[PDB]
């Protein structure tokens, strides 16, 4: 569905250009060969983290979700992915949610952004 002009990761608020600029980052990244720490990974539903999806059909992605990026990282220097991510059907780049880390209900669960 269309970039929501805002979200709301357990307190970190980001703009609708740092959800496109995360988006385009994994797209690049996998284009160039260069994963940064092995993100994009595939997001699946998980119904307990009560997630909904705006995009349609998976299969699904899943970036981190920074500011002043697109995220990256590298072998000789590594920066953590943090808490939030972009979540993109993977044949399209088109956005279906932010979800994070913070505030979920289990160890390595995702919540929604709100
Ligand atoms: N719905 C979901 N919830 C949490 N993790 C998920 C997920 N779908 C896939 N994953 C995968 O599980 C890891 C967390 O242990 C995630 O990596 P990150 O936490 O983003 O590093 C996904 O690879
Ligand atoms: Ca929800």
């Amino acid at each position: 569905c269309d970039i929501p002009q805002s979200t709301n990761c357990g307190g970190n608020v980001y703009s609708n250009d740092d959800i496109n600029t995360a988006i385009q980052g994994a797209l690049d990244d996998v284009a160039n060969g260069d994963r940064p720490d092995n993100y994009p990974h595939q997001y699946y539903d998980e119904a307990s983290e009560d997630i909904t999806l705006c995009c349609g059909s998976g299969p699904w992605s899943e970036f981190p979700l920074v500011y002043n990026g697109p995220y990256y990282s590298s072998r000789d220097n590594y920066v953590s992915p943090g808490p939030d991510r972009v979540i993109y059907q993977t044949n399209t780049g088109e956005f279906c949610a932010t979800v994070t880390h913070t505030g979920a209900a289990s160890y390595d669960g995702f919540t929604q952004c709100s």
